[PDB]
């Protein structure tokens, strides 16, 4: 029953999930002056030109764009992690207004939406394992702002129409998630959480400094999705974000000056 509502929403979360008032939750605001640079970082390194796109499934919080990752097809490597990630899904958050949507924040500014392409440690096997362990995961994050349109998203909003309501799925082979990166790799970096339940604290972020652009038209369309299940009253699928939490015991690195 949690959700994004008045009456389920983040300041809810943590009557049932009370690692939400922990000591490394997601997501952060990032001060640009107070982030260190890091030269002990690494660039990324985004391996997705064997990715298998399967499907995209409206699960009632917002969509994923889930993959294969039975096999090293998709993965992130270098930057701030010791491992080889596997992607699993991707997702977004966005608002219902371009003036707000993102989970991280930047100098306190809000971007229009924010795209979380996410990968498991694979020493851990599984997903389900991953989030158990302090470094299970790795998110790539990503800001989109609103401008000229993002070529490559436009297969994902095209099929939205198709997954209108929660529990809806359809096909969704042969996307290449390479389309929904920005030129620059450069990014900041810190230990923290899932940003919906259960909020277990297993994520390496890595937010990437440079944002995407898509068009209005894109993202009105992320706007027109629902909430609710077919046949149950229409709650449009926006404001899907956690706000910032506090930064705690925690500096962000960046991997440029
Ligand atoms: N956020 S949570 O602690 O998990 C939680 C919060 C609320 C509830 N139940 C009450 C509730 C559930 C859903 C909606 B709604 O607008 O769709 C409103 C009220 C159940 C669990
Ligand atoms: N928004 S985010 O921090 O990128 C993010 C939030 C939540 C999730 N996964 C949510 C979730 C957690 C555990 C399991 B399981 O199989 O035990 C399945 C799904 C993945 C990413
Ligand atoms: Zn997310």
């Amino acid at each position: 029953h949690w959700g994004y509502g008045k009456h389920n929403g983040p300041e809810h979360w943590h009557k049932d999930f009370p690692i939400a008032k922990g000591e490394r939750q997601s997501p952060v605001d990032i001060d640009t002056h107070t982030a260190k640079y890091d030269p002990s970082l690494k660039p990324l390194s985004v391996s997705y030109d064997q990715a298998t796109s399967l499907r995209i499934l409206n699960n009632g919080h917002a969509f994923n764009v889930e993959f294969d990752d039975s096999q090293d097809k998709a993965v992130l490597k270098g930057g701030p992690l010791d491992g080889t990630y596997r992607l699993i899904q991707f997702h977004f958050h966005w608002g219902s207004l371009d003036g707000q949507g993102s989970e991280h924040t930047v100098d306190k500014k809000k971007y229009a939406a924010e795209l979380h392409l996410v990968h498991w440690n694979t020493k851990y096997g599984d997903f389900g394992k991953a989030v158990q362990q302090p470094d299970g995961l790795a998110v790539l994050g990503i800001f989109l702002k609103v401008g000229s349109a993002k070529p490559g998203l436009q297969k994902v909003v095209d099929v939205l129409d198709s997954i209108k309501t929660k529990g809806k799925s359809a096909d969704f082979t042969n996307f290449d998630p390479r389309g929904l990166l920005p030129e620059s790799l450069d990014y900041w970096t810190y230990p923290g959480s899932l940003t919906t339940p259960p909020l277990l604290e297993c994520v390496t972020w890595i937010v990437l400094k440079e944002p995407i652009s898509v068009s209005s038209e894109q993202v009105l369309k992320f706007r027109k999705l629902n909430f609710n299940g077919e046949g149950e009253p229409e709650e449009l699928m926006v404001d899907n974000w956690r706000p910032a939490q506090p930064l705690k015991n925690r500096q962000i690195k960046a991997s440029f000056k």
